[PDB]
RNA sequence: GAGACUUGGGCAAUGUGACUGCUGAUCAGCAGUCACAUUGCCCAAGU
């Protein structure tokens, strides 16, 4: 969980710097992955929680 | 001697007025110097 935290502003800042539309896209795609990876992550912790 | 009057040498201050000089800080413009950040490229190694 901690990981994909650092992951989540590693792309973050990847995206904003990021000129390419291509790369602007595959940036936001890997983000949004993250996002659903932390929350698979974060839902099986909790419900345990 | 008593004195009045004037220029002096001044001693004082109560005013009041104006002049001159300097320091310091702030801002703006310009010039230059320190470090630091970002995107790259390449190399040196070790397993």
């Amino acid at each position: 969980s901690i990981a994909i935290i650092s992951l989540i502003v590693e792309f973050d800042i990847k995206r904003r710097q990021a000129e390419t539309l291509s790369v602007k896209l595959m940036h936001r795609t890997a983000l949004t992955l993250c996002e659903k990876i932390r929350h698979l992550l974060v839902q099986k912790l909790q419900d345990m929680t």
